[PDB]
């Protein structure tokens, strides 16, 4: 085959796999049971991104969706990875800050939502439909990114400042991120088909790794995840 792509799933394959090891050896010669807690949910992130970035390396996880009168190349194993390794990611943080089991639970279900209305709209032949399930999923990411920034931000003002800076710093980056793959999304071959898959490939590993390994080495290098 050899598609356009191909380098930017090299790459994320790449980045992905040694974010891998390194957590995985450093989680492992940590005795505070916490801090093995937060060391096997990080680790686990980079893991299931690893081998859906490999798969799609190797031409798995692609399906052309009938719709604008093309047939488009749609990425399917990527709602696939994101489906654990989103809540994955909100688990970290609301251990962090000591979120009460129904925001976890609430926060679980609402990423549910989200994967799988994007991945329908993603899937959807009828153009119109597409931004009808994409509308939906963006939606339920707000509610996340509302609660992780009015809820938990106070739930963390109880604990020390150290935990406190440490999950600013991680639920601005989470915002900054998880903000941007609804527009990728618009504007590439989900979407308006305006950016190329080339290019939209690019913009996913750099919001995937970021999101990922990004946000598990500022957790895992904190004090904050000592019990
Ligand atoms: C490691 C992966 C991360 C942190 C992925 C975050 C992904 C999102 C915040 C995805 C959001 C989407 C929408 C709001 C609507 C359209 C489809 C999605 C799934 C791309």
């Amino acid at each position: 085959t050899g598609r356009p792509e191909w380098i930017w799933l090299a790459l994320g394959t790449a980045l992905m796999g040694l974010g891998t090891l390194y957590f995985l050896v450093k989680g492992m010669g940590v005795s505070d049971p916490d801090a093995k807690k937060f060391y096997a949910i990080t680790t686990l992130v980079p893991a299931i991104a690893f081998t859906a970035y490999l798969s799609m390396l190797l031409g798995y996880g692609l399906t052309m969706v009938p719709f604008g009168g093309e047939q488009n190349p749609i990425y399917w194993a990527r709602y696939a990875d994101w489906l654990f390794t989103t809540p994955l990611l909100l688990l970290d943080l609301a251990l962090l800050v000591d979120a009460d089991q129904g925001t976890i639970l609430a926060l679980v279900g609402a990423d549910g939502i989200m994967i799988g209305t994007g991945l329908v709209g993603a899937l959807t032949k009828v153009y119109s439909y597409r931004f009808v399930w994409w509308a939906i999923s963006t939606a339920a990411m707000l509610y996340i990114l509302y609660v992780l920034f009015f809820g938990f931000t106070s739930k963390a003002e109880s604990m020390r400042p150290e935990v406190a800076s440490t999950f600013k710093v991680l639920r601005n980056v989470t915002v900054v991120l998880w903000s941007a793959y609804p527009v990728v999304w618009l504007i590439g071959s989900e979407g308006a088909g305006i950016v190329p898959l080339n290019i939209e490939t690019l913009l996913f590993m750099v919001l995937d790794v970021s999101a990922k390994v990004g946000f598990g080495l500022i957790l895992l290098r904190s004090r904050a995840i000592f019990g």
